[PDB]
This record gives structure tokens, C-alpha cells and sequence, in this order.
């Protein structure tokens, strides 16, 4: 089974991941992403955008079942992060989650 916080660390150091809502739509938009992971609690609006332009492009989305404090403390970060997307898994198995 997919260890989310091992393999999503595992995604950001050995791959290349990107954070915050502004970029992950860029990338959805250029067809750029792999996976687009959300935060439970991202903004309703921003979550409904990353779907939609997930879906023009066929990008699996995510949604991680902890909070935007959540996410950010497992991406070593001190703020919030609401969506990253994954555009290189790296060795990672991460993109099992597209399923």
C-alpha cells in the first residue's frame, strides 16, 4: 500500500513537485502534472478549478485526507500548502494514487 508521507517526500527529493494552487493550475492547464493533491480544506472554489482543469488534461487529482497545516508540515514547510502537483515522481511511488 502507498505510505503517503514516505512517498510524497520521497516524490520531492528525488522527482520534482511544485506547491500552492497558483501553480498546480498552470501545470494542469499545460497538461504538466502528474498528480494534483489537495488539501481537505483548500479553498472550495480553488479545489473546483483544479478539478476542472485536471480533467481537460486527464491529471489524476488527490485529495489528502488532512489539512492544509497538515500537508505543509509533511512537505517540510512552516505554512499552509492547500495543493501541490507532482510533475516528476522521481523513484517515488506516488502516482499509484491516480489509481
Amino acid at each position: 500500500m502507498v505510505d503517503f508521507a514516505f512517498e510524497l517526500r520521497k516524490a520531492q527529493d528525488t522527482g520534482k513537485i511544485v506547491m500552492g494552487a497558483r501553480k498546480s493550475i498552470q501545470y494542469a492547464k499545460m497538461g504538466g502534472a502528474k498528480l494534483i493533491i489537495v488539501a481537505r480544506n483548500a479553498r472550495p472554489d480553488i479545489k473546483e478549478d483544479i478539478e476542472y482543469y485536471a480533467r481537460l488534461s486527464g491529471i489524476p487529482v488527490y485529495e489528502f485526507e488532512g489539512t492544509s497545516v497538515e500537508l505543509g508540515t509533511l512537505l517540510g514547510r512552516p505554512h499552509t500548502v492547500s495543493a501541490l502537483a507532482v510533475v516528476d515522481p522521481g523513484e517515488s511511488a506516488i502516482l499509484a494514487l491516480g489509481g
